[PDB]
């Protein structure tokens, strides 16, 4: 059973660590794939992404990481994919992604949407809340894993 | 070889939950509908009806089992070596009280992965209770449901 | 010539509920005022103290007709030729409920379209429910329900 | 009685054809207003929303299709409407939907802000999320009028 | 010299419930933990039994004082000379029931002003109701009580 | 006890005020703190943020407004405050605020984060929905003191 747990990714926080954690603890093979999202004007270019969350999750034996520009539906098609993972975190976001999943269901009816739940201890933040610290020079080492903090020290620097 | 269970009062079986548990057995090798007495909502079917509508209905499905429980949702699913924890969000109200429980089960079992599905656009806005609600007060709800609980519903409310 | 329905159990009727009857008067030609008999909730006052209440408060509106009923809504709308079904909304929780009950209606009569009405900001955060508690409690609650309203809870509430 | 619609539209949708069309059964003239809408940066310029939409509504007898910069409090009252329409769908949308609705009341007092309920065919849609499907070439005939949906893929192509 | 009131049903009390109150007694001076009877719930435990309870918990906390009250929250407010009304927040669903309450209260007092906290990630998910719920169907709660809290209820529980 | 009252304040409404007042009434000092934010584009400068504020609130004798660019639990530990305080809105501004509530108490467990609820009059206004109808020439001095509404027509003429 493949499953792909997708996202933007800029960066990677230890939320997202939490929740690809559990997917491979559900799924025989998880891919974690990153979007190039060029409409969000992400921190890291689709390359530094890849190679963070590639180091992020190197101790993890079934995760495969990959960059995409594609359709979400196209590409998790093209994985061999029957489940797409999402984190749940708060409302705003809950509605965003039964948008999502209804529209991929439209172009890719076996593709199953499914939600995991992070740890308490992940439940309030998110990229951009980490992002907004660190340019305030604010200490994030908490939420991070270490090879991210660096390169997220090594950008604003 | 993953074992799902899939909780809840289920009184009566919807199409809602036909559609939420066929999405589990196309995830899952082997998905337990547990249906729980829940004897404080003062149910309208007694389980044993609650249990026989939805293995009646459910029973096209080769990798369902039908089971009723009275105990701690989170000591049966240990009991039956269930791993995932398959829960339906159609909308707001369900992802809040959703997440108390997920945290809470969390707690009690926490080798025991709670996984949220989304039902067909058909059924996002329909609930046992308002389906209830308005074959109750002589409206018509044989879309929402299995034809053998559209049958049994008919039958309990010609004789309450 | 719209005929609009304007639903709900008035246990009492208050400002928030003649600020929603008023502003669909002004919309549509005739607005039935419709009080649900709701035995389930356990209403504090009787369907006729609740119709004579909302009769009495709303009896400057000219083109308002304020009847009971305890069938299904639905039904109640399609005997009365109504194809607008007004639902005042306040916040969120409103909403996600709301939203159910607009889907089930629509099932059930595709012909009446709801439309909801959004009451001043003066009572955007009141209910009959909230009303009732306070004043059990003995709480100041004259700022939100009309004359006749207040004095009938008053009535009420010093022989209960 | 005089109901107005107004929206980006940045394109019509199926979700707001089929909103007008619950609007003209429910009053006897339907103003469809676009708004210009610059801050939003539309992908179509206001001159093709007004195209698309009169194009995909000339089925309807009842709807007057316009374009507009003004406040729209002031717009509402200059078509002599006393109704003004928004869609419900998410929560996002009902918060900021009774923001617009409070200022304008306070603008407009005799202007009533009502909503109707979009079938659940179009309940998890949005012009934002067609644009995102289109962009990365996605199958969105099933959710935009034909000539829209040939615009769409003119404009991006 | 603030006087701060903290309303509730503390049935039981919870570590959410004592994280709140200890928040709020670094920030005022005077904290009252007061305990609303709220016979229309049905309480678990009495009210006599929740404020022993509550007194115990809150006993190394210098400026905290449990009472129990019958009337209107912003009636016994009122007559302890409290100008600050503490509410703990976790989520959407509190948030809107919250505000409804809070306009109420402004209402009835409004030199009383409804200030909201929130507790820490650990307590953010839970509720007296869901403790209950899940100690009356044999599960573990001892993570979310203070000791003597999860005494009284194992006792309450053996009888029951 | 020293409370402090951050935002962007692009400009400062008859919302903040409402809040600030309230503040004032609970707390001995209260700091209304402007934050740069120089990543939301704010219409004002942060010089002319601070002059508005520090004209609207020039009656109340507990209030000092000061501008910042540092963290925000820096700056609240240096200002000596151990009460942070925020409007309590809609669900969208909710949602946020625990994340950065539960941030700040990460940064500084000693601050403690707040919730106010404004007057029903000010429950349904922002300083974007403001500046929205402004941009249209719509009456908006409802809703903001003299002075800021005399700054904000200027800046738009
Ligand atoms: C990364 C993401 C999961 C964050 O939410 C989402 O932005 C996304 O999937 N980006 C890829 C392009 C795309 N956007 C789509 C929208 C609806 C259906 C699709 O298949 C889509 N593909
Ligand atoms: C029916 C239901 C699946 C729908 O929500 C749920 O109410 C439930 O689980 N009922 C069994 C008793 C129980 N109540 C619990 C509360 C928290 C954690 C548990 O494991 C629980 N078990
Ligand atoms: C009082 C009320 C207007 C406020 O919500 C609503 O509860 C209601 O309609 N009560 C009548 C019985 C009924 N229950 C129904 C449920 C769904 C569809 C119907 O037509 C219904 N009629
Ligand atoms: C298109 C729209 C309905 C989408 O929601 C909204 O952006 C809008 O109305 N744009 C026109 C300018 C305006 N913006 C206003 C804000 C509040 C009150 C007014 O009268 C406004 N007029
Ligand atoms: C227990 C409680 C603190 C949690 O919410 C709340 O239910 C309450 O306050 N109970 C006392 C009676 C009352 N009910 C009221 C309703 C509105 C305004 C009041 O002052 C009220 N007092
Ligand atoms: C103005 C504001 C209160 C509006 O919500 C917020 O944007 C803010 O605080 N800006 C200053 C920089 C900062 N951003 C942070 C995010 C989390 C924790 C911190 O200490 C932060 N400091």
């Amino acid at each position: 059973k493949r499953a792909i747990y997708p996202g933007t990714f800029d960066p990677i926080t230890n939320g997202h660590i939490d929740i690809v954690t559990r997917a491979t603890q559900m799924f025989d093979h998880v891919i974690l794939a990153i979007a190039a999202s060029p409409s969000k004007k992400p921190m890291f270019t689709l390359e530094e992404r890849v190679a963070l969350a590639q180091q992020a999750t190197a101790h993890l034996g079934n995760v495969e990481v990959v960059g995409f520009s594609d359709l979400m539906a196209n590409f998790a098609r093209n994985q061999h994919a029957t489940v797409l993972i999402r984190g749940l975190r708060a409302v705003a976001d809950f509605e965003y992604e039964m948008q999502l999943a209804h529209m991929n269901r439209h172009l890719m009816p076996e593709l199953e949407s499914v939600f995991l739940m992070p740890s308490k201890e992940w439940s309030f933040i998110s990229s951009s809340l980490v992002k907004e610290v660190a340019r305030h020079q604010g200490d994030v080492t908490h939420f991070l894993p270490e090879n991210v903090h660096q390169a997220l020290m090594a950008k604003l620097a």
